């Protein structure tokens, strides 16, 4: 009778499964616009990043305070990990309307009140904070409101950092103090609190004040943050859906009215179709409607039925559930100063449920859009899916979650589906979300703890400097160079070439036509087996290779031997191996004379061997024919030294006090005296201790590219092992000796990359690692090659400052020729290095040549002078 | 049988369709691993963008010089359009392996020899730089050598844009000069002399010194440039091959040792198994490990074949074209060696096996990029534009390219087409597009420079709102004044009224709480008659009280009433004009209290005030300082308290007085005309209010963005954009809403996120579009801002210096949608009264609560005035 015509009336409010299945595929290609890069900033759906990743583990512990706000009762919660305690408090109208400061002020307030009230005011506890708006947030202890929602208004949060909002407001106080704040949105918190009770819970859903919902997503489609590992919780802010006009032929001229009315024109206009703020409204603008136009009451109208917000939600609840249901709507219609016919009782209960109908409707037409995405997402036949919901209409409402629980199962029918009813709010999923950023935040500061052991200050820079110089005195004194670990070597450097360059990574024989410098060369390799074996073995192979040279040439010429390790020599041709570095250990070298193995070795296969020098010597003279002032060779690749030159009244080893001399520092040594101890790490120790010549070349294993990788990798093993990196499992691999060689040090470091780039090269070496993995590695990279850099600088500085020192002078001018694959491939160490020695060396004008043509040159350069003297 | 005997110890160097399939699937990986972003950094094959979306066009004309430089022979050319001339020159073995600097030099000599010979030294001309080696470039005209390759190795070049060095070597001389450089690889430029003749040539391949090639890909695919319209060129340098150890089970120990005597060891690996530079290498390497093994010569060696580079690829050339075995024997003995006819048989064959290899390994790679342009169109016809020394002299190698790639792409239609002019002309047909493009920049340049105002013009529209203020308040001179200075007549439970802004409102404000609803105005009441639009209001009203639940009750209105109003008193105004969209009949000239109340007696008003002086009191009530009050929405528009005993017309020189300037007007009189633009000028004149509200029309929500469509249907149908194409959608006004314009000026949007915003308007763009667009929307906006700010400055200045205070700290209340939603409106102005007025410490509040708020307190100290 009345119902079927109330029907009639409200006919556009009776929604049929077939248009509630075009809502939800309108909505899902909203959906999709939300999380697209490009698409976002245009979506109405905005689906948020929410940076929660997952449900609880049952790992949680801790004591934290909570906030929730932006549903119907302000809480402030205490939780241990479950324990809770809350108590709620009034926000008036007139501050929910007022000033942030004022907002934030009373929400400070009423936290400090509560923690006085449990007798905690002294703790310092983490905080979980229920945010119920929009926020854009990149991680969870920060979140800035997008836009206000339902009766909320104060201005100046809007565009802020609610975590820093809420912090300037306590510490206006002092009363108090609180650590980490975790931010999630209700949608979220709520999914969490019931994902603790069943790990399943992938949708969190609110019916209350406002509507909306979150869900888990891929990562490989939330284009809004760099990852594709795993899932992570959208809050889709469904409630702006249509907010474009894209279901103006869904609302009716009793929502366009309800928005005219709202606090927040134009926006949340899905929301203001469902949600219990609304619903009572929309109510009582059917009726005003219907008793204007003679339907009802017999066109008549009291003022409370034409007063906004008369008829509440709370009424629609109670109309549709009291068992006299007539006689409870017409208790309501009489508080609204009317006397209403059983008749009109019956039209206005059928009202009630044809509102609070379409609310459910709506929300399963929106719900079953996600739900059928998660289902593509898992792949499989039909989907199993928890749904976490709260909020008073879903809660309170008599009939409401039987319908959307109803009208969802018939729209996705392929679906498997328990709805949760969340017993103890939002604060609790979001003391689990802060149980993980305060993790997360602890294991970042025990990282860092580490790290800041291998970063160095001005003035360790200025001591290692200092140290450095001290140890060049020391090598330099007859009195005491047997026992220095500098031994700054007296190298004896005051047509048609050949030249060898040996001990870096390739091994090179040159022809070296000077008349300008004409060069050629060819690599040869040298087999694990030679470079393991004997001195015969190994020289036997290097004529091997001069004579193959000499034909691929078209070729008897003098030679210069660049040989980059400690020699002592004698004259600039006879040259005793001290000891081998970096990676050589060939027998019968060492304490012998490499011209002798040489000429020995050429005889029983001959050539004029006039000079033998390291590559720093080679690499010097190399750069000085290009440049007046080039005084220093500096080499930091497969290892580190440098040579300089030296007054002869300081090379006390080499009789003469006039005129001057070339000196091999052999700095890799430093510290194998104990002098830099106190700057080295359990790393530093671990890559010595399990080297081939362990307590030896201490320096250059802080330095050099065959070592860096080591002190890295040995790290990020410790890291792992302390549960801080790769979730805690050493991959095999990670185990394994030399993974991390200079190219992909100084590609990991290239700051012409994005993450996912430097994530490209650490999957590309076989190590698996997520964005947050990669972000670590790298980080530990850029601290041990900065650390090589700048002790590099400070072991250069102390060399040109000694320059300057010994020739009296007030100021410097010098270039210092460089080479090694380290110092040519990384991008930042060449920089860090020079900025260093500009810092630490003053009164130096340091300039850096690197080295085009190799050793090779410059050792034919002295060889081409030491023949021209012997005629 | 020797002939048999070599191919089963050459074996691996013998490539079954099964390896060149293998070879072609893993190229295609490598395409897909450098195209894509996150995996570009480490891919061996780079695929690196040369910014050619386009095959010429015949629209190509003008007068270029060209360098070609990489290959066998240096040239300089000149290009007009096509006549060509040309001269080589040598560049010497120790200057291709010098500096630099030395390097540059010489190029910049020889081109100015270049100059001389054909005597056109005095002309700049533009220049295509054919430079054939990998370069990192984001545009045409320049172009980071990422590395030497081939024979090359001069210092302090790598990293350096290449245009940047040549031109330094020119100014060096002083000699000369040149235009626009455009730089291209030796592929592209190829690619392009071909697709001179034919348009449908999508690919450039060469094989001589070294090889490469490049195609069109589609720019979706192009992960390293932003956009997806269209395709372009992508430079592959495909050289590089194998470099990562890919192509490991497929190079041998010959390749090995070919790679140990380069001058780029460990690098254009794939490049080292095919080019020119280094097949005679790897056939002297093959004899010379035979010989060692007594398998060939009875294991007797001579220098000359153990001596590097002896066996050529004209050798290789010439035995396989000529009696193969008699110039194999004749090739041998000039080798010093002395060949029998079994000898004699193998080296020819060793000849044909390397170079047939070569050929093969460039089908495999071009098989995959035929594959992925089939794919990328959706069926195959296509041209591949093609040189280089190998291809062009050698007898078999194209022939065996062409069937061996024809048979690994069965489903294609594919014309090989050889290049006879070389790079040169493809290369100065890419130079007349990157010339056009600085041509069509400049000139957009030139348009936006018209909507730019220095400090100065800014000062001077300072000072000529200060003589029109002046002018306006005099009595002697008001009636004759564009800018009014009108007296405001401004020095419980209460209703209000919103209207003119973009929402009208009825609100109850009770002494502050307040509420509202908005009403609609329909079309219907907006363009009918003062009787209909004045009845609405009413029924609004009645319905509002209904609402807020005190049906018929009569309480004092404050009517906020966004136009300008003659005030005879606070509750008599008098609707000077309609400005901004309204029209309604038969209300200008009347009495706005008056038809008003006719409208109510068809079913107590105390005062109307405009807007600006709502929110000036709005904002004052929690700021004593506030005493200005701007508005920056559909409408611009301050008020500001004066000193009565400058309003002449208000008898009285006691106390201040709000005057609302209707600042809107400013310039209604011509004189801002020298400001004003061909585009204010059309907007203007298109609008309902033609010759008025000026000011406001160069700063306002309403107008801006009509000031922007303008711009761009002015460039576009000057070819200066979205193609020429007069998009229909571009015709409708107000599309750009002040929503947009503030949106797509945002610091926080990517260009792609730009563009989408665009495509959601309904204009289709491309990336470049979007620059375009942005930065139009953006000296618009700036100078919106800065007007605003060099009008406030006169205004701030001026209740200075009327107070003789040497100093003034002042708050504006503000509102507005244009103010609040725009990224740096707000800011910029701020800055510009700053810089303008600097005696004065302006503070700007922006107002919360609308202007109802402050129309509700004024009537509140009316209902004072009588009691
Ligand atoms: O608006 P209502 O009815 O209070 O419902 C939503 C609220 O429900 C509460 O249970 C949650 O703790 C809040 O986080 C949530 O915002
Ligand atoms: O150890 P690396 O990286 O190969 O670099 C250092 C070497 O670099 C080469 O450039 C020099 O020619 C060698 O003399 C030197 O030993
Ligand atoms: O290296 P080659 O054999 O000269 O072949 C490639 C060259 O061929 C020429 O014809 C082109 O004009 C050059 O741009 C290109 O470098
Ligand atoms: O034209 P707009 O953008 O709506 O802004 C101006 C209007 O802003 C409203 O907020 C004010 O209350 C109105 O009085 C004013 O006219
Ligand atoms: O409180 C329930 C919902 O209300 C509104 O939609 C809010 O904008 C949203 O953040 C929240 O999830
Ligand atoms: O390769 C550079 C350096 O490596 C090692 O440290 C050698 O000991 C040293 O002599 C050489 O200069
Ligand atoms: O000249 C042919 C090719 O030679 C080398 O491979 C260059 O690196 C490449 O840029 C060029 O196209
Ligand atoms: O709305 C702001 C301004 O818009 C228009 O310029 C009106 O002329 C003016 O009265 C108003 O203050």
């Amino acid at each position: 009778d009345q119902v079927q015509k109330v029907d009639q009336y409200l006919y556009h409010m009776r929604l049929s499964d077939e248009t509630l299945l075009e809502i939800s595929k309108r909505f899902r290609k909203e959906m999709e616009k939300g999380l697209g890069a490009t698409t976002h900033p245009t979506a109405a759906v905005k689906m948020l990043p929410t940076f929660v990743r997952s449900t609880p583990d049952g790992t949680e512990h801790g004591e934290f305070l909570a906030l929730d706000l932006g549903g119907t009762n302000f809480r402030v919660l205490w939780v241990k990990v479950v324990e809770m305690e809350n108590q709620i408090y009034a926000i008036p109208e007139d501050i929910m309307r007022g000033s942030g400061t004022q907002l934030f002020d009373h929400i400070a307030e009423c936290l400090a009140n509560f923690m006085d009230k449990l007798q905690i005011k002294d703790k310092k506890l983490p905080l979980g904070f229920t945010f119920s708006f929009p926020c854009h947030q990149t991680k969870l202890d920060e979140s800035f409101l997008v836009s206000w929602t339902k009766g909320f208004k104060s201005s100046g949060v809007e565009g802020r950092d609610v975590v820093a909002l809420i912090r300037k407001a306590i510490q206006r106080r002092g009363d108090f103090d609180i650590d980490i704040v975790a931010v999630v949105n209700d949608t979220v918190g709520t999914m969490m609190t019931c994902g603790y009770d069943d790990h399943n819970c992938e949708i969190g859903l609110i019916v209350g004040t406002g509507s909306n919902a979150c869900y888990m997503e891929e990562m490989r489609h939330i284009d809004m943050v760099e990852g594709d590992e795993g899932r992570m919780c959208i809050n889709m802010e469904w409630g702006a859906f249509g907010d474009d006009g894209s279901l103006n032929d869904i609302r009716t001229e009793f929502d366009q009215e309800i928005d005219m009315g709202s606090l927040n024109p134009g926006k949340q206009l899905f929301e203001k179709m469902i949600s219990g703020m609304y619903m009572g409204e929309l109510v009582r603008l059917i009726l005003v409607k219907m008793a204007k136009e003679e339907l009802l009451f017999g066109g008549k109208l009291s003022p409370e039925l034409l007063n906004t917000g008369r008829f509440e939600t709370k009424d629609i609840s109670d109309i549709e559930g009291e068992k006299d249901g007539i006689r409870k709507a017409r208790e309501v219609l009489m508080r609204l100063g009317l006397d209403p016919t059983q008749e009109d009782c019956v039209a206005t209960h059928r009202i009630c449920q044809i509102v609070s109908t379409r609310s459910a409707s709506l929300c399963a037409a929106t719900l079953a859009a996600v739900l059928q995405r998660i289902k593509e997402n898992k792949g499989e036949e039909r989907l199993r899916s928890t749904i976490g919901v709260d909020g008073s209409v879903y809660k309170k409402h008599p009939h409401f979650a039987k319908r959307l629980h109803k009208t969802v199962r018939r729209l996705v029918p392929g679906c498997d589906v328990r709805f949760l009813r969340s017993e103890d709010g939002s604060g609790k999923g979001a003391a689990m979300v802060t149980a993980v950023a305060y993790r997360l935040a602890d294991q970042h500061r025990a990282r860092q703890k580490t790290l800041e052991h291998l970063q160095l200050s001005h003035d360790q820079l200025l001591e290692v400097k200092r140290r450095m110089k001290v140890e060049m005195e020391r090598g330099l004194s007859k009195e005491t160079h047997a026992s220095a670990p500098v031994k700054m070597l007296p190298t004896y450097v005051c047509g048609d070439f050949l030249a060898l360059d040996l001990g870096g990574t390739n091994f090179r024989v040159l022809l070296v036509r000077v008349r300008g410098v004409e060069m050629h060369n060819k690599i040869y390799a040298i087999p694990q087996e030679v470079m393991h074996g004997t001195g015969d073995e190994l020289f036997d192979h290097i004529v091997q290779c001069i004579a193959d040279f000499l034909e691929y040439m078209g070729m008897s010429l003098p030679l210069g031997f660049t040989f980059s390790f400690p020699c002592q020599q004698n004259s600039l041709d006879e040259s005793i191996l001290l000891k081998w570095t970096k990676g050589f250990k060939a027998s019968g070298c060492e304490g012998e004379d490499v011209v002798t193995l040489l000429k020995e070795a050429i005889h029983r296969r001959d050539l004029d061997v006039v000079a033998v020098v390291n590559d720093t010597v080679g690499t010097m003279m190399t750069c000085g024919f290009e440049d007046p002032h080039c005084e220093v060779g500096l080499i930091v690749g497969t290892g580190s030294n440098a040579c300089y030159m030296e007054e002869m009244r300081n090379v006390e080893l080499v009789e003469g006090e006039e005129g001057r001399m070339c000196v091999n520092m052999e700095w890799g040594a430093f510290g194998d005296n104990g002098c830099l101890d106190d700057f080295r790490t359990e790393f530093d120790v671990a890559v010595d201790e399990l080297s081939l010549n362990p307590g030896k070349q201490r320096f250059e294993k802080m330095i050099s590219g065959m070592y860096l990788g080591e002190i890295v990798r040995n790290i990020l093993i410790d890291f792992t092992k302390r549960g801080l990196l790769f979730r805690g499992r050493i991959s095999e691999r990670l185990k394994t000796r030399g993974i991390f060689e200079t190219k992909f040090l100084s590609q990991i470091e290239s700051d012409c990359l994005a993450l996912l780039q430097v994530r490209a090269i650490l999957q590309h070496l076989g190590l698996e690692s997520t964005c947050d993995d990669s972000i670590i590695v790298k980080e530990v990279c850029t601290v041990v090659a900065r650390r090589a850099a700048q002790l590099c600088g400070a072991g250069m500085a102390a060399v040109v400052d000694r320059i300057r020192e010994n020739r009296g002078l007030d100021a410097l001018k010098v270039t210092v020729g460089v080479d090694g694959t380290l110092y040519k491939l990384h991008p930042h160490f060449a920089k860090v290095m020079h900025e260093t020695v500009k810092d630490l060396a003053p009164k130096c004008d340091v300039s850096f040549l690197q080295s085009e043509d190799g050793s090779g040159k410059g050792a034919a350069l002295i060889t081409a002078v030491a023949c021209r003297i012997r005629e």
